[PDB]
């Protein structure tokens, strides 16, 4: 079931090795979307479903006038929902340029329904979502442990956790209200907010003589719109629900990036999202230090720029990987025929990697996110 | 020769200013793509305006009935004709999509027409063009001493050189490399060279108790290709007149589709955009360091996009900038009659008290020859060779 | 059958062994194309057999004209053609000064149709020798398993191994080429590879908050050689060799004249034109002459006389090993005790014989393969399964 090198190794030993790497300099944990379906969230699938039923004519003009994709794709359930936005960018584009108005007009929707869609998949609670009492929620056990417990393994002198979350949903301040807890993100001041790369310079101490960790907002903001005039703002999670974000989605006008948001491969035909670069910039010079820890749970393999700058400097003897993949041998039944897609192929180069710096664990229900969570020790004073 | 209200000023300050900014730990020099007209060089678009007067036929079709270039526009110069021919690599799998075969064909010729016409007048070495590191010829003989310049003014326990090349071409760069140093153009290899990120955070030294120099390409590469290795190959010269340059450069009208990486095309695909991401990213950044000194030479900032970059990127404080305009005199006069934005815009910036801009407007005093003197100075070789090899018969 | 003074050695001694040779200062390699049959490849044994019995004007003429070799020795198949490629090469010289006419056009013949074979038995794939990305290929895991092994093992303090080649192909390169390996084997550049006597300590370091090579030391030169008149080699790949200096296999014949620099002969003072081999003898000697430090041996002949002379010379360093994994022990030493015996099979039974326990030769058989060699080199183990 499980083969490293032609070995065999126990987790009982894995638990001392997670608990000594954990007391490296370095400390982090490189999670995904998987995430948010442990607190209710809406996978790829539901929203690419909804969209298609809630659009019949759209996918009956697609796949009669044009022919973009075949109807066995679709009865397969092998339907890819970031190449249909960047198709649409592409001819919208083409359009514009060409001054076709019908298509112009035709094409103002799928953008405009996409991005409405994927807004209204961001948030996880519904009308809710403008209650108050955010971190009070009792969905978030998951990050309201998972917080402390990065931040409490340590003693006086180490770093500060890394959690690595890549959705919209402003899910990661709520557990943080409910703890107390400051999750710095490099922003200063409620009434307005800005960005300062000195703010990252800022950690807790006892004065007369604390718990947080950092954030990275890798997957962009829900309510940092861009009004293309050298502007960022975040609006609480209850303010922005009547001020724009309404307007948008009621008045039925002409859709641009009007709130900076990017599910499609097409990135930069709009090139002010610089949250991308900074981001990204930070997250190579993470793993330039030695003595090298890292996690990896709830996150898929589609990643091209993330999953380059994993294998990209794996080649030190102090970075590791934890990763976990349960339709591991699936892939390997469908690449043993010829090959996979990008995925497949993806994991499979993952797994097949000679270091010993790399290791993977299946079993179907032995790798569940409860497990995951259960897998962290408690610290001990005397080991 | 820098003129500021009609009075004299020397040179000898200027120079004096340039050396102390050098002395930074921050510091590169960039190459105009003017500087090379004077050697031979030659730009698209006289090649594009040649192309396009000689084949009038298909001017019909290519604005009235796909609109991405209006006449007025084409013939202003105006356009980013290397932008009309990226979008019609997605009209091609537009049409394809639309099975609309008369489109595909006609930017098929389109583009191969103008492939060969841009290749043709590019090989620069008739048939010997696969010889590797043909910079030995005496054409770019003055250009040697340029580099000379770089050498002596480098001091132990200082910041190392940076190079970076604006053409994409490898003609200077084939002579860079004859001159003797190891240089990297972010890949390492031989056989197959590759691109890795890593490269871009590391440097050398001894591990018993030297010099390494980095080499930025700003326009891709004529040789950066992708045989479907899901990656970006460089090699030498010779296989790539080997293996597709051949059929651009003999071949009237052949092409295959979206297989090769360059000259900033195919951004669509994913496998295209990562390296050029990673560049520009490496580009706008490298000035983060402290006490850096950055020079910008040759830029109409006549595109949005990049003029955004450029506002945003104003978080360095240390920031010079000096503009030669060949054409001042033809300015004033035009300002002087009421009329002329870039040319109300530059002019405006010369007419302000800001003295952190430098502005020479000699006309005849900016040639490189004089460019190259301005620059410090400190204060037969091979004619044998020939006479002993001819004496042993 | 192991003996060892009367006694043996249990597994524990061997892994510990193992674990102290590579965490001392400097550790040895040292590969040869013994073992390389089971990779799907070809060996000389098929190229001298093609020989033989498709050229008859020259076998003929040799076997009855130029006596210069034995119908016995052909027919038992254990003849040697480096000594005859040395005796073509002192005929050539003889026969040019002397201002004989034909004997020049038939031992230039020679000389051009026997290089024209040295080179044809380094392909091991067929057509598809000529591409990129050739690292992909199931004849590399073991390479990569071996190159990774050996570039682990170097915790903070240690250096890179140092690696020898004694083959044509470059197997090796190609299984660095796909771990992003760089073996620097001497030859750092893209356009123009020269030997520059200083980058023997350059590497990558962790600059702002990849370490990886070695020295895979090259004393055959290489196939991938063109000699211009500059006194320089660049370098090119497999398919552009295939494309512009290896396709006189064909179309052309018998029109080489020092372009690819190999050598099977012993000799190696008619080659004398070469002084950066001085340079890399004098690596070698540098490697001799530290505490602390091993080679191993896996896949050479005994087909040396500098390199083993200064073996010998050097073994008498307090720390420097020698040892090589040859399955035909047993049977070599009957042999010579029978009164037979080869050319150097005497200097490694001798060696076996030397009174020191700094050398030790261990045996076993189907465990002495390139593959056992290959696994027997352990990871760094920091972090992993400790004692105590
Ligand atoms: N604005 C910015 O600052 C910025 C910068 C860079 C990138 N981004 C965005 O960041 C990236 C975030 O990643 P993403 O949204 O494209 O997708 P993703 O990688 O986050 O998720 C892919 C999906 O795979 C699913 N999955 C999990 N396990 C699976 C399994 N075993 N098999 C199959 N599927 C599985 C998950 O439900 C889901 O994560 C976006 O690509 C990109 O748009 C934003
Ligand atoms: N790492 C790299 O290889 C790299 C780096 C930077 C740019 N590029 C190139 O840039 C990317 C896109 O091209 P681009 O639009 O940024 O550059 P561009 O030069 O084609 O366009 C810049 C703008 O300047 C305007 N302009 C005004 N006056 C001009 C003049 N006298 N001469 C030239 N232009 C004048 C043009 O209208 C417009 O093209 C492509 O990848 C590639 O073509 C590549
Ligand atoms: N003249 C020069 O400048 C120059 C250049 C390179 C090497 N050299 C040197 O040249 C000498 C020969 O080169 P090498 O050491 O790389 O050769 P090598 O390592 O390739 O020898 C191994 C080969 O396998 C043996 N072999 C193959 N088939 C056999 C069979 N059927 N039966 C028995 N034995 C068989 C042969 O002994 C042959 O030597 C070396 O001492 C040394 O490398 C000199």
């Amino acid at each position: 079931s499980i083969y490293q090198g032609g070995n065999k190794l126990n987790e009982d030993d894995f638990r001392s090795h997670v608990y000594s790497l954990c007391q490296l300099d370095n400390v982090g944990v490189l999670l995904g979307a998987g995430a948010s379906v442990g607190c209710g969230g809406k996978t790829m699938k539901d929203v690419w479903k909804s969209f298609k039923q809630n659009y019949p004519e759209l996918l009956g003009a697609l796949i009669d006038k044009y022919l973009l994709v075949s109807q066995i794709d679709s009865d397969n359930n092998l339907v890819n929902v970031e190449l249909l936005i960047d198709e649409a960018t592409k001819f919208l584009s083409v359009a514009k340029t060409r001054r076709c108005e019908d298509e112009e007009e035709e094409f103002r929707k799928i953008l405009s329904s996409l991005y409405k869609e994927v807004t209204k998949a961001a948030l996880l609670t519904g009308e809710q979502f403008r209650e108050k009492n955010q971190g009070k929620k009792d969905a978030f056990k998951y990050h309201k442990e998972l917080i402390s417990k990065l931040i409490s393994n340590r003693q006086p002198g180490q770093s500060a956790p890394a959690i690595f979350t890549t959705n919209y949903d402003l899910a990661l301040e709520w557990a943080a209200e409910d703890l107390g807890i400051q999750l710095f993100n490099g922003f200063s001041g409620l009434h307005t907010r800005q960005f300062y790369p000195q703010n990252f310079d800022l950690a807790f101490r006892n004065v007369n003589a604390h718990y947080h960790a950092y954030l990275y907002k890798l997957h962009g903001s829900l309510t940092w719109y861009q009004n293309d005039s050298l502007t960022v703002n975040e609006v609480s999670a209850s303010q922005a629900y009547d001020e724009y974000i309404n307007d948008i989605i009621n008045k039925d006008d002409f859709y641009r990036g009007q709130h900076l948001i990017y599910p499609g491969a097409n990135k930069y035909s709009h090139t002010i999202g610089f949250v991308y670069g900074e981001m990204f910039r930070r997250f190579g010079e993470f793993i330039s230090k030695p003595q090298t820890a890292l996690f990896i749970n709830g996150f898929g393999f589609g990643d091209y720029h993330i999953n380059r700058i994993i294998l990209g400097a794996l080649l030190n003897p102090s970075f590791h990987v934890v990763i976990y993949y349960p339709e591991l041998k699936e892939a390997i039944t469908k690449v043993s025929k010829g090959g996979g897609s990008e995925a497949e192929k993806a994991i499979v180069t993952l797994k097949n990697m000679a270091f010993n710096q790399v290791t993977v664990v299946g079993g179907g229900s032995k790798a569940y996110f409860n497990s995951f969570v259960e897998h962290l020790p408690y610290p001990v004073l005397f080991p």
